[PDB]
DNA sequence: ATCAGTCTAGACATA
DNA sequence: GTATGTCTAGACTGA
């Protein structure tokens, strides 16, 4: 992406669903800033992708489901979404990886939304 | 006033208070149509402002607070803003009649809507 | 601090 | 039927 085609760039409008992703994840960043290193790692597994990462963990919701500006939605669906699949359709795309120890259907108090701790099938 | 007067109001657009009162009522009377004859009730108020009427009561908030569209004010002031006085600016301005069994103030289960349940006073 | 505002989990309701 | 949306009390976040 070139210097005269990023300053345009700046000043485009956003999708009403790109300005919603940036709520999604401002709202992800404000629950990770409270637990040490959640940030920093996951920073780690979006930047560096090869190398494994820990998980990186939400609390569930009792019907399992987020609330993000008005929206509801599955949190591992919602966030790999914004960093690996954008058409990525509903939670039956999702599959975890063995690496994973909080993965959507564990039914755990928490739910790892790390993106690539899942794999998308059809 | 003249008929046409009125229809042309109908077509008025609202402002968003006036559209905001209209959803605060409409979720008062989603509440009301669960207990019995209460909306009977509220209109026997608001129709004989000089016959005394019986307390008409919502389920209060820990807070006290009632939210209606993402706004949040005190029920009482709320619904006296609707039918007595639209310029209300806060609870100091009112006071519960002594006819009132659920005053706002009372800390009780339920809160009295009924305007003519309260009187204004400058404060 | 009372006061006011924003956000969302849970409850409820419609599709 | 479960999937998808609506609504708001409670939590929380600042004067
Ligand atoms: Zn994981
Ligand atoms: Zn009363």
């Amino acid at each position: 992406t070139s210097p005269a085609v990023k300053r345009l760039l700046g000043w485009k409008q956003g999708d009403e669903e790109e300005k919603w992703a940036e709520k999604a994840v401002d709202a992800l960043v404000k629950k990770l800033k409270k637990k040490k290193g959640a940030m920093e790692e996951l920073e780690k597994a979006l930047s560096s992708p090869g190398q494994p990462s820990k998980c990186v963990t939400i609390p569930r919701s009792l019907d399992g489901r987020l609330q993000v500006s008005h929206r509801k939605g599955l949190p591992h669906v919602i966030y790999c979404r914004v960093w690996r699949w954008p058409d990525l359709q509903s939670h039956h795309e999702l599959k975890p990886l063995d690496i994973c120890e909080f993965p959507f259907g564990s039914k755990q108090k928490e739910v790892c939304i790390n993106p690539y701790h899942y794999k998308r099938v059809e």
